[PDB]
């Protein structure tokens, strides 16, 4: 019950990525809609791991740029962790972090862009902004599935935290929710765990539940998308909303999210501890870099080759509910993949395995 | 009874540390969070002990310097202790004060500054501050585990000791406690006895506990770090705390600790006893600098091995407990591993035997 902590390097150790392989020859793109990051936490952050910092380089998109507000609890923790936890890991890579204006056009302009870049070229999308998918225009919803659509196509792998707020995504209509963009089908969803692990095993690893106060995370079946022919074979249930309803379920991985079991970084300055999926996203796209890497080609969109590999690339998540507003454990983690933490929590080395032919 | 005093090199004999050697080649780093040392005392002691002097130097941290305030039972008894227990039982070997601010980056930065350092090359860090594992903030817990983690990737030993305050290790919040950096699995956890001996043999060797007024050593089962796959053999109870969970158990070896059977030192000028488990990392500090010598190359990270060797090796302590809190008597002694005493108190030259090829 004691809260604790792990640097990025345990995490990384704890889900066996691949060792010897930094990322080196690939570009992670890291979308932003608010906040900014200070050199000198970066600086203080990778050298305090003994990793050599990777190349980090903000870029423009409608006028926004790379603006710290200075304080530790604001956005400058979102972009901080994000450049942290992804450098910490795969700091070969070279990280291009994108600064767009928080609008529905800002946001998908930053995805086109990043996807698009002829000077960074980046091979892997890391995004940890959302909301509700029905809380979204529709019309912006069409344009960013579109923008990932096309990121599959060019061979790159966008990434995205599934949520913070349980299965009801923040809202209080009577409803289960999930959040965009880890509900496109196009989109690596990135759930959430509380692990408990050392460096040679994992004691433990359930579903990210602190209930209303400390969070959740998302997971559920899309209302918007339906359930895609790779995920056919997953038993998605239908969703919990009455009528129900069979969709894309949420998420597609998980690893650690629980900021009782949290990451040590550094935000403008301050050493402490952040968690939430949002940390995710960028963890899984460093593991993408070292494979990138090893393979020599780009792995792209990978949805469709996970959800057919063998069982042991993952570590099953089969305890715990992402329930933060009621008692009845909508959804509940089980045997397989389930809507709290899909597949489970990727084994690096055993994932890796598995794509070299 | 009587209350009585040895002079390092008695309690060094009574464990039959290695004779012939004196950690000639070697340097270790002492970390210090407050008063200082002054030349007289130490020229004094060690010209007394009719040992060659070795040489001391002290290393700023953070702006911090070697600053003896003058009271002998001030940080000065530490920071003396430290080096006069050291000093006088590993002569041969550099001995390198790290002085620092007495805050959480200042502890950390003192060890990742000793760990790391190209000018002094310490090859053991001896520490003897602490505090209750969780009374810290988790950040600053998982950046010092990651430095002990790192010192033990480079082949350095760090001992620390376990504490003063029993099993409840200072807190009064119903719950039992273990101290960090003691409870850290990458630490050589130093508990403390009552050693009834003379240059031939050990009479008798008890728990340090002489009662809340007097101290008793710290030892139980930490709340935060989970038991190491190289201590599962061992036989850690679990918990005493609710939940009653598994963790790693502190300490992992025991010596002299009790000041009724003291430590002669001369502290600030003044000849005097001083006990606590702050003398046992330094005492087996000196140990590991003598079998360094020995073999030629550093033992490094020594737990894995030290619980997989022969229980020859070890003087077993099977009586006492470490509770000063209640009548529970929480944690007890007792045959093979136990949390007052861990493996026991070593024999020096059974170790250095059993670590040679
Ligand atoms: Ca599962
Ligand atoms: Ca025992």
């Amino acid at each position: 019950a004691a809260p604790t902590a792990y640097t990025p390097l345990d995490v990384a150790q704890a889900y066996q990525f691949p060792e010897g392989l930094d990322g080196q020859g690939q570009c992670i793109a890291i979308i932003e809609l608010g906040g900014g990051y200070d050199e000198t936490s970066l600086a203080q952050y990778f050298a305090s791991l003994g990793v050599s910092a990777p190349q980090v380089v903000s870029v423009s998109v409608d006028g926004a740029t790379n603006q710290p507000t200075g304080d530790p609890n604001g956005p400058d923790g979102e972009v901080e962790l994000d450049i942290e936890v992804a450098g910490a890991l795969a700091p070969g890579a070279k990280i291009a972090v994108y600064f767009a204006p928080n609008t529905d056009a800002g946001f998908l302009n930053a995805i086109t862009t990043a996807v698009h870049d002829p000077t960074h070229k980046p091979s892997i999308v890391s995004i940890s902004w959302g909301g509700p998918e029905d809380s979204w225009a529709p019309a912006s919803i069409a344009a960013m599935n579109r923008a990932f659509l096309d990121a599959a196509a060019l061979g790159v792998t966008v990434l995205a935290a599934a949520g913070d707020s349980g299965s009801t995504d923040g809202e209080q209509d009577g409803l289960y929710h999930v959040d965009f963009p880890a509900a496109s089908p196009y989109v690596l969803a990135c759930g959430g765990t509380r692990l408990v692990a050392s460096a040679g095993r994992i004691e433990r690893e359930t579903v990210w539940n602190d209930g209303p106060d400390g969070g959740s995370t998302g997971g559920g079946v899309s209302r918007i998308f339906p359930l895609p022919s790779w995920q056919e074979r997953a038993n998605v249930p239908p969703s919990a909303n009455p009528g129900a309803g069979s969709g894309r379920g949420v998420p597609d991985v998980a690893g650690n999210a629980d900021p009782a079991t949290g990451y040590e970084v550094v935000i403008d300055g301050e050493t402490t501890v952040i968690g939430g999926t949002s940390a995710v996203a960028p963890l899984f796209a460093a593991l993408v870099a070292r494979i990138n890497q090893k393979l020599g080609k780009p792995v792209g969109y990978l949805n469709p080759t996970l959800y057919q590999l063998p069982p042991e690339v993952f570590h099953d998540i089969t305890e715990g509910n992402n329930d933060i507003a009621n008692r009845a454990r909508i959804y509940q983690a089980g045997p397989g993949w389930d809507p709290c933490t899909g597949l489970g929590s990727p084994i690096g080395i055993r994932l890796l395995q598995a794509l070299l032919p």
